[PDB]
């Protein structure tokens, strides 16, 4: 499963969600940075950001082909 770091009320984050569906990425779980100072400082200017089990990260912007390619480029 992937980890999608995002914040509440963000069009870019909603778009990442759609990219995950269109690229047919597998399972993913959202982690909202809003109430986490540490996550805010680390991803506050980058969200939405995708992170895989290996620890690799893909920062917005990314469309279906970039996402699907990033996934297939692992590990």
């Amino acid at each position: 499963a992937l980890t999608l770091y995002q914040r509440d009320d963000c069009h870019l984050c909603d778009q990442a969600v759609e990219a995950l569906a269109q690229a047919r990425a597998g399972a993913f779980f959202s982690v909202f940075i809003d109430d986490d100072a540490a996550l805010e400082s680390a991803y506050g200017l980058r969200v939405p950001v995708l992170r895989d089990p290996m620890g690799r990260e893909l920062d917005w912007p990314f469309d279906a082909p970039r996402l699907r390619a990033w996934l297939d480029a692992a590990p």
